[PDB]
């Protein structure tokens, strides 16, 4: 099991889970986050840019599709654009019905 | 080390905060966050090896409701744990 | 490739962007986050910093945070590392040492 | 018009809908706020409201937030001078 | 001196911006706010929709005027379209200088 | 009685709490809120300012006070130092004790 997470501009998230539906793979989480002076006494840094991370919880065997897609609809061409990462998940269980590894997916 | 992370209904925190307590496992960070809006909270707590099979269980036995949404919990290895106020590491940060 | 993730005080946020991009690193994500009536009511403000770095950088990272984060007072919060099994720049699809 | 802006503790707010829901009340916005390092989440509930519904709008929300306890917040009522619906352009009476 | 406040949805929020420049108007804030069963130990609403709360500080003479440019922006036809509303304000005061009035515009 | 809103920058709001304590002045709301280059996507703006608005029911004998109180504390010289506004509130309560008007302040 692998854990796909992406930080991507805002206004990309609605192309990125229409496009990862039509693959077949629902389920996401979404948070707002942010990346990157002024002085008041200590030192502030004043201006951020708003971006959403976006994590999906994915098969081993979809892992590079889901990287691919994402990759793909986020993309501008633009600086920022961000970034997609993958890290292994070593348990995962569904809290509905206990099911745990390939069954929890 | 390892981390477990959840994604559970808003309604569950406390329950879950409380249950972990008992079994004396203190920190735990919670942010919200949404999914497929329908708003969740995602819980994190760093737990060590021997411990963190029983972590997963009391969350998902207290997160569970029975209906959809309920969340799904997840493990992923911690390489490297430093604690900010003393600097151990390991076993001793956690 | 390895995640830097640090739950640390709000206000040693610009200290520890500043004395990462002193060491060169850039990149870092902000998380605004907590830690701890029937019908619990406190939450402790605190941030969620992500930084990605390489394998060769990690430890040097890992220390600017805990260094620069730290008050000596309980509730400084705790850095770890993740392993990273893949990175991508989204722009141009490039990959490992070339997405940093 | 009147605007009612409530704090209220966030476990009350869908009991709030609710009894607003059963008085005819429908159209409310709810922000997540804190109030008095150490933070008490709160709801800001805010309904706009005709001048004839805006006293039995503050009671409902009064009534349903009490616990009695500390921290049950407080509800005021702010005049509007001009209500547009977006959708239609409608104003007044007719937005409402 | 008027407040104007409007809940809009979040897609129109640059096409607002931009209109509220060209009219000379600038000083906009933004926050994220929702609109509207699940029962547990009670009852809790499941599900919320995104919107945003637009205020703008306007003088007299510009209000109607930027109610209208709002109005005409954030339309889309579409039920959920929102409301503008218009509150008196007895005081404004610019922070960095003390300056009230037409002078904190 | 009177509402008194301030949008300020958040690294003021500490001293502006407690300079509002030192006064007797006690009660506060805090929401997070932002202000206002340009990209395209197919128009959005980017950069944002955070903020924070801070808001402050109190008696008409004090709301004067209050306003200059925020507003010094607040103030950093620099431009973004943000607004103080006072409104009317016409019906107060205090939702424990069911206390109106003064009684409820
Ligand atoms: N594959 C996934 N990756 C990341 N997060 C997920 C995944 N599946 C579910 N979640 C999170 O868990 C929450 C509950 O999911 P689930 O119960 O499967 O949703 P649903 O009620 O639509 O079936 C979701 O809101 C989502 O945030
Ligand atoms: N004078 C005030 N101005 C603004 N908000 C207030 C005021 N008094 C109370 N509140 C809000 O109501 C919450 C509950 O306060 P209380 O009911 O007085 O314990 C606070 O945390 C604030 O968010
Ligand atoms: P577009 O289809 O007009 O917008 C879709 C979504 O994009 C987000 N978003 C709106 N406005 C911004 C700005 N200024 N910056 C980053 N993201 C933005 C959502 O709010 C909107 O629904
Ligand atoms: P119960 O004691 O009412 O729950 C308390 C906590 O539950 C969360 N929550 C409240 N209301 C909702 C809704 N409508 N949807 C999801 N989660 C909710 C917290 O807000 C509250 O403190
Ligand atoms: P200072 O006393 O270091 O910080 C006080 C509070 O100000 C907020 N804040 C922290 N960091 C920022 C930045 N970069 N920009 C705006 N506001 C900031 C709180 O986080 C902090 O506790």
């Amino acid at each position: 099991m692998k854990l796909i997470t992406a930080i991507v501009k805002p206004f990309t998230l609605t192309d990125i889970k229409d496009a990862l539906e039509q693959a077949g793979v629902q389920g996401m989480t979404v948070t707002e986050t942010q990346g990157f002076t002024e002085v008041y006494r200590a030192e502030y840094a004043v201006d951020f840019v708003p971006k959403v991370k976006i994590e999906v919880i994915i098969s081993d065997a979809q892992a590079e599709e889901v990287i691919n897609i994402i990759v793909e609809t986020a993309r501008t061409g633009k600086v920022g654009d961000g970034k997609v990462w993958m890290t292994n998940i070593e348990e995962l269980v569904r809290v509905r019905t206990g099911e745990r590894g390939e069954a929890a997916l």
